[PDB]
DNA sequence: GAGCTAATTAAAGC
DNA sequence: GCTTTAATTAGCTC
């Protein structure tokens, strides 16, 4: 595929999320992605990306 | 059987 | 050329 981009705002609000909750329902994953005007596979690759970067750190 | 972690790959912006 | 990270894949597990 290509590359997605974030705005600042979408990548404050994920990280909102990550601060929370650190997995998602496939519901919440849905609702995320509607609110943030992204997809469903976006917003589940980016929770996997973000969790292995937090264990790294 | 979708969904998770790990290890990559390589595209994105400088 | 470099660093960060979105995307793919192979493997495991309930």
């Amino acid at each position: 595929r290509m590359r997605t981009a974030f705005t600042s705002t979408q990548l404050l609000e994920l990280e909102r999320e990550f601060s929370s909750n650190m997995y998602l329902s496939r519901l919440r994953r849905i609702e995320i992605a509607t609110y943030l005007n992204l997809s469903e596979k976006q917003v589940k690759i980016w929770f996997q990306n973000r969790r292995v970067k937090h264990k790294k750190e």
